[PDB]
């Protein structure tokens, strides 16, 4: 289930984080507008760039904490506020988070592995709901 999936992803997080974020950026290429250091790069090139691996690993470090602290895939209101209020998320709307979770569920469904992709799809929706109620546009 979801709790075990948090453990699996944490067991190889740097790699999962890169592969999932790359799936997100390739699936929705316009989402690179938020990450202009990443334009005109292959996946292998991005995996060589220090802030791509650093920032992506910190994104998924926090995403796993939020997941871990959820009840029935519903994140804490304090976690949604933190995500809204972050200055690096000034630009952002719930559409950006929706697309990130579409890509994460698709990755999970295409993997050889017994991830609970239904739980992750609900977590994504529930997180977008929470981000809306915390005041993200
Ligand atoms: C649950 C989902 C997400 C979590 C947990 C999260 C978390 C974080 C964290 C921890 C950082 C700081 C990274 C660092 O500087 O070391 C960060 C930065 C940032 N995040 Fe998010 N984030 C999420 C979703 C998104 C989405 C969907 C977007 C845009 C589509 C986004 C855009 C950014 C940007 C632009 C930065 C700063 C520039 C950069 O790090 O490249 N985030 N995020
Ligand atoms: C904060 C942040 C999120 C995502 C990335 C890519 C490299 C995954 C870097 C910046």
């Amino acid at each position: 289930g979801f709790k075990q999936d948090i453990a699996t992803l944490r067991g190889d997080l740097r790699t999962y984080a890169q592969d999932i974020f790359l799936a997100f950026l390739n699936k929705y290429p316009d989402e690179k507008r938020n990450f202009k250091n990443y334009v005109g790069k292959s996946d292998q090139e991005l995996k060589s760039m220090a802030k791509f691996g650093d920032h992506t690993e910190k994104v998924f470090n926090l995403m796993m904490e939020v997941a871990d602290r959820a009840t029935d895939c519903v994140p804490l209101a304090s976690d949604a506020s933190t995500l809204v209020q972050m200055k690096q998320h000034s630009g952002l709307t719930t559409g950006n988070f929706e697309k990130l979770f579409v890509a994460l569920v698709e990755y999970m469904r295409a993997s050889g592995q017994s991830f609970d992709s239904q739980s992750w799809d609900r977590f994504g929706k529930n997180l977008v709901s929470a981000l809306s109620s915390a005041g993200m546009k």
